[PDB]
């Protein structure tokens, strides 16, 4: 988080995404804000001018002037509220418009061709992508708009008040006040250097105190078996004393530093301000400004004095806004990292995953109802080769059974099957990403109606395009014997958190009902049909055979060996067996 | 977190712990703070009185009066800084003294007779005890002192300024201003009711947006196998629109509410203030106050006007302090819950652990070198009986081997052995908590020197009491062949995080070196000697036999069966076997 030319360039790009045109609504809010910033400055100076006239009326014991200027203030009261609150409304809307624009751009780039998947399970340059896509966008939009507003308001205030004081007091007044404020700020900043060192030391000691307590907790049983209460007490007490003595020293230093700070920045500023403003008055022979009535002297003094105070407050605010620029730089850096990674992924380039050409080798061809592995060395994307050259085919209507110990390498095969990981040479055949399925032990369950659950990848209008009437959907439910669920929550339209409402067996049955509804070419059964009866398994397998859906199974059960022709076996050290059938066993 | 009489009573007790005497240092800081609060109020009113005299000197074009009162301000400048910063220093010290007193009391009650162990592994009324013992104490002390200061400063300011205005303007002025401020506050609070409802709705929608994104992350592989990019995009976009439309409505309402707030509380307050202060002036026949010079009229007006402003600011601050009282109540409730549980544990009473008399049944006798289970039905403290009546003895010099599948019930036996869990009937014999040992797979390793590691439950002065010279300690290291570690980090005094510096085998060897150094009566070997050679195991077992230390083993290895007389076997359903020896196997 350091401000350079790269920082500004990166802001320019991000803002270009956030301001696409010149006649959008963001430009409308920007001009609205600029107009209200100028109006707000004028309203503030008018209040300064009118307040002294009300007070001169009161002091002069004149009811005419008091009432005249009080009514001027009352009649102008609503306009000031509009000018201030319309500014706030414009700023809030600009933040919200910025958020919507950035989120649309990020998510359009994000939900495209496994990029959401690759971001976490194929790269490591960003963790917790959801946090960065949601929280950082809001924070960045808020920070950029807050910086704009907080640098645009003080700037105008300082310009106007310096211009007016150049005439009321002369160029010497504002210059001397600003010179003192700058010098005092530098001097106090130099004096306040140690606070940072003491602050980090305090945080370190508090961290040590927390860590020691946590250790005493996690190892409470072993300590309890010992009679070590009189020892852990000594250790924690010693750590507490270490922290406490530092706190004394930090408090004493803060007291000493505060004393000088109050004297220099709080009261000598008042003395300098009195000296600066008093020049036109105490100079009885001042050229032209002040040879006037008492009321004129009263008004001129208090107008000038209040202008100096508000000018100095503006200097403080602009300093604060400059400090907030650092946070803006931090948010921009994170967002720029995100945008870079999306650009890398969307073009296939990836780096730092969690040797042949890692970023894709060989070729992939497109065909239907045919899968052909031809010298494809499936491997982890890190480059670690899982196995030697592998070759096998599943031509049509053929079932393959995966057997062996805990695989840890078959997942790689399944991921390359659905383009999830790059190819590593040879030539391979696949359909167009829509003909492959994979149901884990607990299939994916969405939030919404049961019709959404069974029509997951498609919308209702998509179903109408296919013409699948709800009766056929019920038949698919009937085949898996899930038709009774329709009455559980009052029809299809019922919306519930289906992730936990259904039991395991129900989830797998609906998942295969979804498989039935889709009628794809290939599917993977990653040992999911574990909470269902044998009869239903054979019943669904019979449908799969009759329909023509090729199926991959990982059951390993003897009956499933009888129901499958091919088989794959791995020893955990690198090997694979592929043949027609086994007479009795491997 | 609701204020009642119980809340105040609980504060009284906690503060009684925090203020033990009447002549301590806390009472010194309290009187110091009270004196500085009064001085700070007087200094503020003096500045109000002197500022108008400086300004009347400037306006009067009188260098004599300007210089006179400016020098009065300069000469009194250091005293005001002392009065303000000595108040801040006193408040900080009172917070720190409060923290030290409370922490000492809590930890004295906490580290006593397994109470640290029971708090987390025998009850459930508090989780994360370290967080409550460390963070809540600091926050509570800060909150109580902040409430005291922020209710004591505005109170004095309001009293002084109302008293002075009762004479400057009359009782009508302060009364009318306070009446308007109260009425406006009530009216605006009534108008601002919906903001809370909209705020919670906004937080709910943001939570939904975060949850949906997280779901898209955790289920990215299954979605990827599908071509569902065009569906999760629709779901997330719909959720974003739901949030965004609410944000529009919330922004528009905030704009509308702000407009009324500015008009009523920001400017009509100024109009009412002008009307209130102007009464003595515009009344040309005012009885006595104002029949005076222009400078007197100038000074009287601005003194009164500034007093009204600071009185009203004090009303705002006291309102804020009252709001902070709610947080104080929350912290007190948590601390009172902690104190109650420590009191329950320290007397043996416990509730809600994670049927016979759960809180202790039977009796425990004290003896050395003898352990006698007599009809003790060991069970979980929840009351669920693990096994039926159990009886066996380990008289002297006898070794017992535990065998079977994953136990899950032997841990209960070991915990009752070291008084960690209550007895459930019968009569049992144990030594005085100092003769039992238990080394897990990874023994406990402290932060400190190696001498601390081997002398864990004892201090260096304790070792000098026993007279164990460092040569004998080295011999204990030599027996376990850990003498070479002395040169690894430059002698005993080297301090390092021994939790991870040592490898497993080294940790167990030092743990048994600690066992050797202590020479207790009974010890438990929870399958820890797994990363050590067979020769060293026999070598250490020979020492244990020769020394006379009875030993319990959980190895299950055949050679260890040969080296152990008794044995315990559990089937996981409730049973135990205890006999002299086994000819070949169970
Ligand atoms: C219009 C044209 C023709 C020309 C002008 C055009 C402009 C645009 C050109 C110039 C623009 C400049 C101004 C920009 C500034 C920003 C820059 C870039 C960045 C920085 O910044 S530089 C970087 C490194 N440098 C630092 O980093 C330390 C500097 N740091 C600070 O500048 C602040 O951080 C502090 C905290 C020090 C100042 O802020 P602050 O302390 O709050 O101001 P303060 O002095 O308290 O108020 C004023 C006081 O006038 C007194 N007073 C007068 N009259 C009366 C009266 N009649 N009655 C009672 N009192 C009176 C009274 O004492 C009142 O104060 P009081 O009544 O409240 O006690
Ligand atoms: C000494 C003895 C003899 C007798 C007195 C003894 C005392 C101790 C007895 C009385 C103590 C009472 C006072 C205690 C109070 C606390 C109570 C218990 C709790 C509450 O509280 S009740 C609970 C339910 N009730 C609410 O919950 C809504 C109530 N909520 C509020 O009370 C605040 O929350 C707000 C925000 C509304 C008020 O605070 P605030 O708005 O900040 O005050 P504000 O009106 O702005 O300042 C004053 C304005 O005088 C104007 N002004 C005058 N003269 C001039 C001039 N020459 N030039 C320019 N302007 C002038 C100017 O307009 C200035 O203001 P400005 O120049 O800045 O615009």
């Amino acid at each position: 988080a350091v401000v350079d030319k790269v920082f500004f360039s990166r802001l320019i790009q991000i803002l270009k995404i956030m301001v696409p045109r010149t006649f959008c609504k963001e430009t409308g809010y920007l001009v609205l804000i600029a107009v209200m910033l100028v109006s707000r400055t004028y309203c503030d100076v008018w209040m300064i001018q009118n307040g002294t006239l009300i007070e001169s009326g009161i002091i002069g014991r004149s009811r005419k002037d008091f009432k005249r200027y009080l009514l001027n203030f009352i009649a102008a009261m609503p306009l000031i509220s509009l000018v201030n609150n319309f500014l706030k409304y414009g700023l809030n809307e600009l933040k919200l418009c910025f958020r919507v624009r950035l989120t649309k751009y990020l998510y359009e780039e994000y939900l495209q061709a496994f990029t959401y998947y690759k971001m976490g399970n194929l790269d490591n340059r960003i963790a917790n992508p959801d946090q960065l896509l949601t929280q950082d966008v809001e924070k960045f939009c808020n920070s950029v708009v807050d910086l704009y507003s907080n640098l645009s308001k003080p700037f105008l205030d300082i310009v106007l008040y310096i211009f007016k004081l150049t005439s009321a007091i002369g160029a010497q007044g504002p210059a001397s006040m600003m010179a003192y404020l700058v010098v005092s700020g530098l001097f106090l900043t130099r004096l306040r250097r140690p606070i940072g060192k003491m602050t980090i030391t305090e945080q370190k000691y508090e961290g040590e105190y927390r860590y020691v307590n946590s250790r005493l907790i996690t190892n409470s049983e072993e300590i309890a078996f010992y009679n070590g209460n009189k020892r852990e007490k000594q250790t924690v007490h010693s750590v507490f004393r270490k922290l406490v003595e530092h706190l004394h020293n930090f408090i004493l230093f803060r007291f000493s530093m505060g004393f000088i700070d109050s004297i220099i920045a709080k009261y000598l500023a008042t003395v300098v301000g009195y000296l600066v403003v008093s020049r036109p008055f105490l100079d009885l022979s001042h050229p032209r400004h002040l040879k006037s009535t008492h009321s004129e002297l009263l008004e001129d003094y208090y107008q000038s004095g209040r202008m100096l105070l508000r000018m100095s407050q503006a200097l403080g605010r602009i300093v604060l806004a400059g400090r907030e620029m650092t946070r803006l730089a931090g948010f921009t850096a994170r967002i720029t990292e995100l945008m870079q990674v999306l650009k890398d992924l969307n073009h296939g380039k990836y780096e730092r995953t969690m040797i042949p050409l890692i970023p894709g080798a060989g070729e992939i061809i497109i065909a239907d109802n045919i899968i052909k592995f031809d010298h494809v060395p499936l491997a982890t994307p890190n480059g670690d080769v899982l196995i030697r050259d592998l070759n096998f085919e599943v031509r049509s209507g053929a079932n393959v059974l995966i057997c062996g110990p805990n695989g840890c390498g078959k997942s790689s095969l399944f991921r390359v099957l659905g383009e999830l990981w790059p190819l590593f040479g040879g030539r391979l055949t696949k359909p167009e990403r829509g003909k492959l399925f994979y149901v884990p032990q607990r299939p994916y369950m969405t939030l919404g109606t049961l019709r959404d659950q069974v029509i997951y990848p498609d919308g209702r209008e998509d179903q109408k395009r296919k013409g699948i009437s709800d009766l056929v959907l019920k038949e698919y439910l009937d085949n898996v014997q899930l038709g009774h669920i329709l009455e559980r929550e009052g029809g299809w339209d019922s919306v519930q958190d289906w992730m936990d409402v259904l039991s395991g067996g129900e989830k797998q049955r609906m998942a295969m009902a979804r498989l039935f509804y889709h009628k794809p070419q290939f599917a993977i059964l990653d040992e999911c049909t574990s909470a269902v009866s044998v009869d239903v398994e054979g019943y669904i397998y019979s449908h799969c055979r009759k329909v023509g859906i090729t199926l991959f199974t990982v059951s390993h059960r003897k009956s499933l060996w009888k129901h499958h022709e091919y088989y794959l076996h791995m020893d955990g050290r690198g090997n694979y067996e592929f043949k027609q059938i086994t007479e009795d066993t491997v």
